[PDB]
């Protein structure tokens, strides 16, 4: 029933979703000038090196490649993590142009799009556990600028014509999510949420400062998938985003000087 419409999006989600007005919601605004250089948070540890990738779906809301988390083969520590993360699945967030589609925003700024790799805490025992936990899930989130091709991004791009439309799923194994990170895993974080309903304030986000570049024919493949089913009128899967929510009583830190 929800989505990203005029009837349906973000501005509606709170009445099936009432927490969409809580205290901890995401994504926020995250002002530069204001986040607090915390010295005493560690440097992120993304261990991907065992990654198993499973499966590439268009799920409605934005497409995912999903990972084998029934042991420690792609996993999140460090930061401001207390224990084991795993990685479950990423997805994306776009737009209809290149001027918006990120979740976040930096000093107001909106990037072309945002790269979620969804991990979840091991000491909760499975992902439906954890999104019940104020600790539960980690994500990190990676903003894409378009310019130069990222290459570790194309095996996916090539897949998106097998799953255009809602419920299409694909075989996606031997795919490197190590091929998407930045030089730098410089970062802020705060508590938040998810960003799509059920929108469970069950998130400690881990947003890196440096984006990712893509070029234009890969962001144009984003942009033709379709939020419909086959069949179904044709509806451009583009502005697949949350904007930002307030702040509230929450304080974002800075991993850098
Ligand atoms: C599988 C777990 C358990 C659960 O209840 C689920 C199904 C709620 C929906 C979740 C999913 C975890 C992966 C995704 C995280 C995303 O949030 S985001 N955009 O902040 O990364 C919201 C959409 C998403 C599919 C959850
Ligand atoms: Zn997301």
């Amino acid at each position: 029933h929800w989505g990203y419409g005029k009837h349906n999006g973000p501005e509606h989600w709170h009445k099936d979703f009432p927490i969409a007005k809580g205290e901890r919601q995401s994504p926020v605004d995250i002002d530069t000038h204001t986040a607090k250089y915390d010295p005493s948070l560690k440097p992120l540890s993304v261990s991907y090196d065992q990654a198993t990738s499973l499966r590439i779906l268009n799920n409605g809301h934005s497409f995912q490649v999903t990972f084998d988390d029934s042991q420690d083969k792609a996993v999140l520590k460090g930061g401001p993590l207390d224990g084991t993360y795993r990685l479950l699945q990423f997805h994306f967030h776009w737009g209809s142009l290149d001027g918006q589609g990120s979740e976040h925003t930096v000093d107001k700024k909106k990037y072309a799009a945002e790269l979620h790799l969804v991990h979840w805490n091991t000491k909760y025992g499975d992902v439906g556990k954890a999104v019940q936990q104020p600790d539960g899930l980690a994500v990190l989130g990676i903003f894409l600028k378009v310019g130069s091709a990222k290459p570790g991004l194309q095996k996916v791009v090539d897949v998106l014509d097998s799953i255009k439309t809602e419920g299409k799923s694909a075989d996606f194994t031997n795919f490197d999510p190590r091929g998407l990170l930045p030089e730098s895993l410089d970062y802020w974080t705060y508590p938040g949420s998810l960003t799509t309903p059920p929108l469970a304030e069950c998130v400690t986000w881990i947003v890196l400062k440096e984006p990712i570049s893509v070029s234009s024919e890969q962001v144009l493949k984003f942009r033709k998938l379709n939020f419909n089913g086959e069949g179904e009128p044709e509806e451009l899967m583009v502005d697949n985003w949350r904007p930002a929510q307030p702040l509230k009583n929450r304080q974002i830190k800075a991993s850098f000087k």
